[PDB]
């Protein structure tokens, strides 16, 4: 066997439907991408390097 049973719970990242550039705030640093698919995708990367969190609230990405 090897099969990951993937289900949404409750309370998640809900970000708005639409063609929308989200604004992603590191510390200080004012970044912004295409699409939130890449944006949380990057920020995660970002969480890491910079030792902060990622913070997705809306079309608003903060990396606390």
């Amino acid at each position: 066997m090897g099969s990951s049973h993937h289900h949404h719970h409750h309370s998640s990242g809900l970000v708005p439907r639409g063609s929308h550039m989200t604004t992603v705030k590191l510390g200080d640093i004012k970044v912004t991408f295409d699409n939130p698919e890449k944006a949380k995708k990057y920020a995660q990367k970002l969480a890491k390097i910079y030792q902060l969190t990622v913070h997705v609230h809306g079309d608003t990405i903060h990396v606390k």
